[PDB]
């Protein structure tokens, strides 16, 4: 009952407590992602320059 | 107690769907990175020598 109400909070705030650093952490490698992906993008853009001349 | 123990698992199953999204798409990314750092690599090497 009460005892239960409280271990069940508890064990909901311990999971929104994961899930919080879980998409944290996910959204921190999609924002590395993304700029490695853009300086792969310029570095192509250079190379492709490069080749040409 | 009840329904305060159903939302938080309706709440945990959206959290866990949002986490599977981000994970799928963020492996999609990675992948793409590292195809691109290795043509890149290799683009720069060669065009080097």
């Amino acid at each position: 009952e009460e005892g239960k109400k409280k271990f069940q909070r508890e064990i909901e705030s311990l999971t929104q407590q994961f899930e919080e650093k879980a998409a944290s952490y996910d959204k921190l490698e999609k924002t590395k992602n993304r700029l490695q992906q853009e300086l792969d993008d310029l570095v192509v853009d250079l190379d492709n320059q490069r080749q040409l001349v």
